[PDB]
């Protein structure tokens, strides 16, 4: 064994990062010899360098094990102590006798081998400290949990203070801890989640502190909100625990999350049945009555559920997914045929009748199915998590403690949720291997239990079968993971420009077989196809659902078409200008649906919390107490759901780029959580009017909910455009003041107070619109304009209150008419004074200046430059997608010109070697000198675009486009410098010395997701990058040349 190289904090970056220099000068002067110049001079400089690093760890290290009284660290200390101490002698010996004979032959073994025990040996020393660190963290988290155990135990006012008071301590300090830890680790992103899950440490503690106020309260003087009392703490409580089980499980991580993928997607399956439903009152509704008509509010609403569950079906499972499609189109067609038969025939029979009851015994049969994949897909993580976290613990008892008293729970803990994923998985036949698997240990340890009570032991047979048990674990733990993810994982789409670009790759080139998905991005743009026509009407329908259908048909056209072997040739020539202009067309007609469903939608943000407010602030009541209040609860649910679900809907619809996409998430999933303990805060805290809770603590949930909401107009916007945005309510103000202004006579009360509401809170988002792009830009001069048509809004916000406000109580035409339709052409002109701000105010469109180069009667440089690179050069070994990475950043960097940009340049180079580079990982046998320099060069190469990448970013004026620049160029310099050191592993690797196949292999696989986070960071750095080289000021530092490549140059 060998398990891991681990680059992941700070503190380690800088020692690893200068051993491997070390060894670079050893390991490319060693090749040397081989071939022509048999030359290894005085090694003993070089080495006493080595020695230098080496021995300043080695001496913490050994004054560690004789203080520190954790046991682990005292298994793997010596390891640690063991290749490093001993390699680092193994090429110190070679410095000696290759000093008498360069020629040692045998010593270029002795060589290769030392230099593989630097990495093993001095990462493994390093992990055993930072194993310990964070074990001192866990402890402290753990202590948390136990003592959340204990809320609900406490019941009085005294014992609370007390409760606060040890709590509170302690939440400090592990805030202390948690500060420490993002300060010095590498992966940014692992930052991000750790920031956030404390965040949400620290939106719980007003809850936790609020629910023990109304325990308190409801002890004391119990009103009939006991019940709701002791389920607000459980949220509290339950949530506050999951996240710090979240935070324990970033804090043991090494290469990224896999783990992320399985909660994320149960997260997916949490709000896509909440929006169900929200939607079955008016699905059983309309299937009840024969011919409570058709198409309206009643078919929409099953239509919806139908696709809502599509999409959990698709990231569901495999055989289980093929049942949840498969119930989709049975009831998906059976729906529709009760749509034919009594929308035309209008005829109850008792077909009709029979056919709709099994219709309806389906949709709650298929909510049951996506329920039951919904509970064992979070079943399936959680208990994943407990076991990784029981595993090292327990793990100190099968290495001869004689004498493991608790030590019992750990494995038949751990063995708990053996079984578990046995019945939790699918596909009876790896859930056979689980559990024989299990009961072969079951006996193993029956073993060992026996021996321990009678003595024993320290024997020939009771070790063997000590150690056969941890070999057997570890397979029991590896078959255990490979339950969850064996089985049922469809992998990445989040947003759409990286789906667009994910389907345009299998599309316009047959570069297939990497089993990811961009035929899953068709699949993707389906489902934003159907879910967006279903909450639209007739017209729309039509024109989208002919481009959805149109997708699958020119889609499809190379499934069955160039699949065996067709198409560069004019099939394929013609289904890529058609599916790439279709697509282009699609997301066209999708953004733009979008756009006026999220003006439509979140015009009124805040309609419902007031609402709520007089009924339980408003006592005293006339009409029925109750049932008003609890129907005007049924419309703050339902409002708010509606919400919720615009909000993710433009979360995967629109540009809002890998970080934004996942915030509207985890926005939308808070709220969806809490929308219900509003409703639940207002129970208790109104139904006794007069507490000191009853306003209190109802305006702490209350605020908590709108802290979320507020959030979630802002991320919503950093998606859709304000430009086009502004279109969508522009023209959906003019036609809802046109209603008003017929309504205008006739209808009039409370038909003028919704015109009233409309441009109210209308044209006041729009200042907020506006008031967010100005805080997110310099530019002076656009900042004035902005800003200028800002206070013409406002301006005419208010006269348009009072104005038609007096014509309630309507007199004349000469007064009311008039006087707020001169007020009414302010609001459309101060409106179109803000769209004039956006678009460029520099000279004018007059432009169209042809060029009549008439001549009777009677040159440009740029030419010679520019690369290709080879396919099918060397490779038919194994493994070769570090040349589709390399594949990927070429594509998108030949589109512009190089001169001018040297991180074009710079990155049409890091493509050429990184194709080298993915030629020299099966053949090389004697190729190293020349794997060493390929890292060397891509490394130089990226300090390069690191350079110009920030300074870009320092000249741009949009503050959204720049920290986004900044941040997705800031992980390149770790990142690149993880591929130096990563390199110089495979280096010493890839021989014939004791070979480790897995070890060999293992070494590639890091070799090769680091080459795809590297090629992948920078393709996203040249968008990001060109993005923010449109807004640069008038001063601006410099500007590169950004002109796109065709025959022109």
């Amino acid at each position: 064994v060998p398990r891991m190289p681990v680059f992941h904090t700070r503190t380690i970056e800088s020692i690893l990062e200068p051993v491997a220099q070390q060894i670079s000068h050893l390991v490319i002067m060693h090749e040397e010899g081989e071939v022509d110049g048999k030359a290894i001079p005085d090694l003993t400089a070089p080495v006493s360098a080595v020695q230098a690093a080496v021995s300043n760890l080695v001496r913490v290290g050994k004054e560690t094990v004789q203080t520190t009284e954790d046991q682990i660290l005292k298994r793997d200390m010596p390891p640690a102590f063991i290749k490093v101490e001993n390699a680092c002698t193994k090429l110190v010996r070679a410095a000696q006798m290759l000093q008498a004979d360069p020629y040692s032959v045998p010593a270029r073994d002795y060589l290769i081998d030392g230099s593989r025990g630097i990495l093993s040996g001095t990462s493994d020393l390093l992990l055993t400290f930072d194993e310990a660190e964070v074990r001192k963290i866990i402890r402290v988290c753990k202590g948390i949990l136990e003592y959340l155990t204990v809320a609900e135990v406490v019941e009085t006012m005294e014992d609370l203070v007390t409760y606060t008071k040890n709590l509170g301590p302690g939440m400090t300090k592990m805030a202390k801890m948690i500060d420490e830890r993002q300060q010095e680790l590498t992966h940014q992103e692992h930052r991000v989640m750790l920031v956030n899950s404390m965040n949400t440490v620290k939106e719980l503690l007003p809850v936790l502190i609020s629910a023990m106020k109304i325990f308190v309260t409801t002890k004391n003087t119990k009103s009939q909100g006991i019940e709701e009392a002791l389920k607000n703490r459980n949220f509290t409580v339950e949530k506050m625990s999951a996240e710090i089980n979240e935070i324990i499980r970033v804090l043991q991580l090494t290469s990224w999350d896999e783990d992320a993928w399985a909660s994320k997607d149960t997260e997916a399956m949490k709000r896509a049945l909440a929006l169900i439903d929200s939607k079955m009152n008016q699905a059983k509704g309309w299937l009840r009555d024969p011919n409570a008509p058709p198409g309206d509010a009643g078919e929409q609403a099953i239509r919806q559920i139908l696709d809502e569950a599509g999409k959990a079906g698709e990231l569901c499972a495999g055989k289980e997914r093929r049942e949840i499609l498969g119930t989709c189109k049975t009831l998906g067609q059976m729906t529709d045929q009760l749509a034919d038969l009594r929308a035309r025939g209008q005829g109850a029979t008792p077909m009709a009748m029979q056919k709709a009851q099994q219709v309806s015994q389906g949709l709650d049969l298929l909510t049951a199915k996506v329920e039951n994949a919904a509970r064992k897909l979070e079943a399936m993580t959680n208990s994943k998590q407990a076991i990784a976290k029981k595993i090292d613990a327990a793990q100190n008892w099968l290495a001869d403690p004689n004498g493991g008293s608790e030590g019992e729970e750990h494995i038949r803990g751990i063995m708990s949720e053996a079984r578990k994923v046995a019945e939790l998985c699918e596909e009876p036949k790896e859930r056979d291997d689980i559990l024989r698997s299990l009961g072969e240990i079951s006996a193993l340890t029956a073993k060992l239990s026996d021996l321990r009570r009678h003595g024993k032991g320290d024997s020939p047979e009771a070790r063997a079968l000590a150690k056969q048990i941890a070999t057997s674990l570890q397979n029991l733990q590896s078959k255990t993971n490979r339950a969850v993810a064996n089985t049922r994982p469809v992998k990445a789409a989040v947003h759409l420009e990286g789906k667009i670009e994910q389907a345009q790759r299998w599309i316009d080139n047959p570069t297939v077989d990497d089993r990811g998905v961009g035929q899953a991005a068709i699949r993707g743009l389906v489902a934003e196809g159907r879910r967006l026509a279903n909450v639209m009407m007739g017209p729309y329908r039509q024109d989208l659902l002919a481009k959805c259908d149109r997708v699958d048909q020119l889609a499809a056209q190379l499934a069955d078409l160039a699949a065996r072997g067709e198409g560069e040739s004019p099939q394929a020539r013609a289904i890529a200008a058609q599916l790439q202009d279709s697509l282009k067309d699609l997301k066209a007609r999708m953004q733009e649906a979008m756009t006026q469903e999220v003006s439509d939608v979140f015009s009124d943000t805040t309609t419902p919390i007031k609402l709520l407010a007089v009924a339980a602030t408003a006592p005293s009541d006339t009409p029925n107490r109750e049932e008003v209040f609890e129907e005007r609860a049924a419309n703050f649910e339902n409002h708010a759901a509606r919400l919720g679900a615009t909000a993710e809907k433009a979360a995967a619809v629109g540009t809002a780029n890998k970080t934004t996409v996942e915030g509207i998430q985890a926005t939308v999933k808070s709220a969806r959580e809490l929308t219900p303990q509003v409703v639940s805060a207002a129970r208790i805290l109104l139904r006794n009017p007069g507490n000191q809770a009853a306003y209190e603590h109802f305006e702490t949930m209350k605020n908590q909910w709108i802290d979320n909401v507020e959030k979630m107009t802002g991320l919503v916007d950093e998606a859709i455009d304000t430009k086009s945005l502004l279109d969508a309510s522009e023209e959906a103000i003019k036609k809802d003041l046109d209603k008003c202004k017929v309504a205008m006579a006739n209808m009039q009360p409370q038909m003028l107070v919704a015109g009233a509401t409309s441009i109210a809170r209308r044209a006041n988002r729009i200042l907020l619109v506006a008031k967010r792009e100005v805080e997110n830009s310099e530019d002076p001069k656009f900042r004035e304009a902005v800003k200028a048509a800002s206070d013409e809004l406002s301006k005419t916000i208010s006269p348009m209150v009072m104005d038609a406000k007096a014509v309630a109580g309507n007199i004349s035409d000469p007064g009311l008419q008039k006087s707020f339709l001169d007020s009414g052409y302010r609001i459309l002109g101060a409106v179109a004074k803000v769209r004039e701000a956006f678009q460029p105010q520099e000279p004018d469109f007059p432009p169209p200046p042809p060029d009549l180069e008439h001549l009777h009667l009677t040159p440009p440089p740029p030419e010679e430059k520019d690369e290709e690179f080879p396919e099918q050069k060397a490779g038919e070994a194994i493994n070769q997608p570090m040349m589709m990475a390399a594949r990927q950043l070429h594509d998108e960097a030949r589109k512009w010109s190089s001169k001018g940009n040297d991180i074009i340049a710079a990155a049409k180079r890091m493509a050429l070697l990184m194709a080298e580079m993915s030629r020299l990982v099966r053949g090389g046998s004697g190729n190293k000198r020349a794997l060493i320099q390929c890292a060397k060069d891509i490394a130089k190469a990226s300090d390069e675009v690191t350079r110009l990448a920030k300074e870009v970013a320092k000249q741009c004026t949009d503050k959204r486009i720049r920290t986004n620049l900044l941040q997705v160029c800031e992980r390149i310099p770790t990142i690149s410098t993880q591929l130096k050191i990563l390199s110089t592993v495979k280096a010493t690797m890839l021989g014939r010395t004791n070979i480790s196949d897995e070890e060999s292999e293992q070494a590639t696989e890091m070799l090769v997701h680091n080459a795809q986070n590297l090629m992948q960071s920078v393709k996203e750095t040249v968008r990001e990058a060109e993005a923010a080289s449109i807004k640069i000021r008038t001063d601006a530092g410099f500007t590169l040349r950004w002109v796109r490549k065709t025959p022109w140059y």
